């Protein structure tokens, strides 16, 4: 499913991400914009041979099992395919664990390079929330 900007803001808020570990909703919508372009079905293979999945591009080396990443940890205890669903619940629950890992949202390289330190409030401007 390709989400609208305010539609995704409202689904992320209902799933408890506004201000989760101190990151405002605008951070999360900005990260999804640049990681997947709001598309739940986005997959991208990485250089180490792992693959990143879904709206927030969660990676198969540490977080989900896709059956083709040697020595991967499956920390969210989920098949990576569950992260491509139009219902973002599994993506949000795994992202909560990732942002709690000690490095915060720096774990998402597009957040670090394109969202960190910018007016991220612009991403939810205009939405009825």
């Amino acid at each position: 499913k390709v989400f609208g900007r305010c539609e995704l803001a409202a689904a992320m808020k209902r799933h408890g991400l506004d201000n989760y570990r101190g990151y405002s909703l605008g951070n999360w919508v900005c990260a999804a914009k640049f990681e997947s372009n709001f598309n739940t079905q986005a997959t991208n293979r990485n250089t180490d041979g792992s693959t990143s999945y879904g709206i927030l591009q969660i990676n198969s080396r540490w977080w989900c099992n896709d059956g083709r990443t040697p020595g991967s940890r499956n920390l969210c205890n989920i098949p990576c395919s569950a992260l491509l669903s139009s219902d973002i619940t599994a993506s949000v629950n795994c992202a909560k664990k990732i942002v709690s890992d000690g490095n915060g949202m720096n774990a998402w390289v597009a957040w670090r390079n394109r969202c960190k330190g910018t007016d991220v409030q612009a991403w939810i401007r205009g939405c009825r929330l």
